[PDB]
């Protein structure tokens, strides 16, 4: 699934993970660390919204 950072527009794609920041591919948004932030603007996880209907 994909989740968008409502602050900058970054898209956390579970399939891609965030390797740069210690998150391998396939890591579900809910399994990210409570301390994980957007790699682009630093917004907390709370500012992400899943892309679903
Ligand atoms: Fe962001």
């Amino acid at each position: 699934a994909k989740w968008v950072c409502k602050i900058c527009g970054y898209i956390y794609d579970e399939d891609a993970g965030d390797p740069d920041n210690g998150i391998s591919p396939g890591t579900k948004f809910e399994e990210l660390p409570d301390d994980w932030v957007c790699p682009i603007c630093g917004a907390p996880k709370s500012e992400f919204e899943k892309l679903e209907d």
